[PDB]
């Protein structure tokens, strides 16, 4: 019905900031050191004081050692705060029963995982192995359906209690397994990790996992951030639902914002909370990261979240009173780039490929995700309609759709899909429907469509819903001019289609709710690390399970009514997960394109870059770190790498010499 082509190619971007490509293990190893140290004020105030072990005994056997060569401006110096603005706001700090704490880098720094993937923008290959993390290795069978997983040994959480394999089976079990949790990010499924996946403990620190498929090393990539980050089970498991009288509500809402020092395996631990204000983090003295001198991480001592608009950090960066921002909101680029564009400005900004995405995101469930009623039920229908979907794209005109954002060279027509900025990219393999309104206004005409009362909108034929106007729902999120832009975009390019939508403009943990519960029939929504990395993720390219699609679930317990493309696309990405050929991945990923944008798996509104904004006294932040890649520039920095020379050193702590207190205490202990 429609003439296809391929996308046209964006205006050159000279893509800022160069990479300096390194290999896998130049960052860190596992191994004992013969001495080690910490901050002076440690020592003296709180060992010297008895109020604290020694560093040898908080420390684990073999800490992660982070190697100088990979530092770009090498070993540092303690001291300095690192500032952040943020545009969330903290439920509270079960973050494994899927609260959040605000986003920004607070979670990311917060929840450490068994393995790490955003440092890897700076590896050259695309069969690079997760870096270690919580799991210092692992090693594969001759089958290749057993990976036992060896754990950090000796290691304690920000409270000293210790770390272990008990805190992974609580995870697994308790917060994976368990159909009534849903960890933070909204992937942690048990088919993420693969349809039929077990683990088991073999011992206090050794894991097993038993997967179907033969060396499936993709989700190595699943067991980082956000998907396998476990929670403090000492703290935890006595909250849960299975071991006390608590309702999954109750668990979930256990410990709010103002409950101070939750333990954490993470750099930082929070010690302060105003609400609408301030969230402050102070080192945590069980941290098991060093540097090759024996220095005891982070170099940073505090770490300030200010609770404000996501506008805000960009405005705060480009200042100076915020230390860092991702320049992600089209309508911020000129402001920010004519304030960064002063010798004196404090802070060095770089743009990076395309990797920031958009989609219109339609529900496909018509087996009852988010329980609809007739009409939810009836655009259920029209969206797994392949006539429908070729319509609203083609009614879209992507070139007003990127001018509507920012003026230049930035956009790019975006059909849907992988982004254009990763190596996977195939413009070839991307199938582009080119702005055609009367095509679509035929098209829908062609199904059924037909207005009947005389308003120019469509009208569901007098068997559906009485013959009443068509009228979508359209879910967003109200933090971000972006996505308000993009969604009243849509209601009047869709009017002109004769589609009555009608937006649902919620808040974050609100939207996060409807979305992930099925309760909407389109929804706007910024790509994750699967559409921008590929290899992050992989599971939710296509429903490879009944809850690893975003827009195609199944209520537990009904089975997923999948149409036959979604079931081709799951095929590709199980062998592109279990495939240890390069030529062969890249073919694969040509073959899920191609039936991604042919069939219209999502519809892409647009595509552009992201700049990293960072203080300018900052040492160790490597050259050309992409916005968004494996994960958000704020853990792809190692912001407990990052450091600031003693003459450069700002004086933004709030609690200086001060340690975090006991958990449900107290605040900082002094
Ligand atoms: O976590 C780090 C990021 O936090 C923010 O994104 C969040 C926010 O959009 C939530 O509302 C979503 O739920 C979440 O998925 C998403 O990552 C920033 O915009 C981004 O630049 C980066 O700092
Ligand atoms: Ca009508
Ligand atoms: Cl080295
Ligand atoms: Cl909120
Ligand atoms: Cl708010
Ligand atoms: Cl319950
Ligand atoms: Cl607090
Ligand atoms: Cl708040
Ligand atoms: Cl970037």
């Amino acid at each position: 019905a429609f003439e296809t082509t391929t996308p046209p190619e964006p205006p050159q971007f000279p893509a800022e900031g160069k990479i300096n490509y390194v290999a896998r293990d130049t960052i860190l190893e596992f191994k004992a050191l013969p001495s080690y140290s910490e901050p002076d004020w440690i020592t003296e105030k709180f060992e010297k004081a008895g109020k604290l072990p020694p560093l040898k005994e908080r420390l684990p056997e073999e800490p992660l050692v982070y190697k100088t060569g990979n530092m770009p401006d090498g070993v540092g110096v303690y001291g300095d705060t690192m500032r952040h603005v943020v545009g969330g706001r903290p439920e509270g700090w079960n973050y494994i029963a899927g609260q959040s704490q605000g986003w920004g880098g607070i979670d990311i720094a917060l929840s450490e995982c068994l393995t790490r993937t955003a440092p890897l923008f700076q590896v050259d290959a695309k069969d690079t192995e997760p870096l270690p993390n919580l799991a210092k290795s692992w090693e594969w069978s001759e089958d290749g359906h057993t990976l036992t997983m060896h754990l950090v040994k000796g290691a304690k959480w920000s409270d000293g209690e210790a770390f272990n394999a008990d805190d992974v089976m609580f995870y697994w079990e308790d917060a994976v397994v368990d159909p009534n949790v849903s960890p933070l990010g909204g992937g942690a499924s048990p088919e993420a990790f693969g349809e039929g996946t077990t683990l088991k403990k073999i011992d206090d620190y050794t894991v097993e996992w038993t997967f179907k498929a033969a060396f499936p090393k993709q989700y190595l990539y699943t067991m980082a951030y956000p998907s396998f980050c476990p929670g403090p089970s000492h703290i935890l498991k006595p909250q849960h639902p299975k071991y006390s009288k608590n309702t999954y509500n109750q668990f979930k809402n256990a410990f709010p914002p103002e409950y101070m020092n939750m333990p954490v395996m993470g750099a930082w631990v929070p010690v302060s909370y105003r609400p609408d204000d301030l969230i402050v983090l102070r080192r945590n003295p069980y941290y098991w990261k060093v540097d090759e001198k024996g220095q005891q991480l982070p170099y940073l001592n505090e770490v300030h979240y200010k609770l404000s608009t996501w506008a805000d950090r960009d405005v705060q960066a480009v200042a100076g009173s915020g230390d860092f921002s991702n320049l992600e909101q089209p309508e911020n680029f000129v402001a920010s780039l004519k304030r960064a564009a002063d010798p004196n400005a404090p802070a060095r900004l770089a743009f990076g490929p395309r990797l920031i995405g958009y989609n219109l995101q339609m529900n496909f469930s018509a087996n009852g995700w988010g329980n609809p009623d007739e009409r939810g039920q009836a655009i259920r229908e029209l969206n797994r309609n392949e006539v429908f979907r070729q319509a609203v794209t083609s009614a879209l005109d992507r070139k007003a759709i990127g001018d509507s954002l920012v003026k230049g060279p930035f956009t790019a027509i975006y059909p849907g899909g992988i982004s254009s900025g990763t190596s996977f990219y195939d413009r070839a393999s991307t199938v582009y429907y080119p702005f055609n309104l009367e095509g679509a206004k035929a098209a829908l005409a062609s199904i059924g469509l037909k207005d009947t009362d005389g308003d120019g909108f469509l009208n569901f034929p007098k068997e559906t819903l009485g013959g009443r106007n068509v009228e979508i729902t359209l879910l967003v999120n109200n933090g971000y001019a972006t996505d308000k832009s993009l969604a009243e975009g849509l209601v009047g390019q869709m009017a002109k289609l004769g589609l009555r939508v009608v937006i649902h403009s919620l808040d974050s943990n609100q939207r996060d709710a409807a979305h992930y519960g099925g309760q909407f029939d389109w929804l706007v929504r910024r790509n994750s690390t699967e559409l921008s990395s590929v290899v992050q993720n992989t599971e939710q390219l296509a429903p490879v399970g009944p809850r690893t699609s975003w827009n195609h679930r199944s209520p537990e317990g009904k089975e997923l009514d999948l149409m036959p493309f979604e079931k081709e696309m799951a095929d590709i990405v199980r062998k592109f997960i279990s495939s240890q050929d390069n030529a062969e991945r890249a073919d694969l990923m040509k073959q899920y394109q191609k039936v991604y944008t042919q069939n219209l798996y999502t519809i892409g509104l647009t595509e552009y870059p992201g700049a990293l904004i960072v203080n300018k006294r900052f040492s160790n932040v490597p050259q050309g770190t992409p916005i968004f890649m494996f994960n958000w520039a704020e853990d792809a920095i190692i912001r407990e790498r990052l450091w600031v020379a003693a003459d450069k050193q700002g004086k933004y702590e709030l609690f200086p010499q001060q340690l975090p207190g006991k958990p449900g205490e107290g605040g900082p202990i002094n």
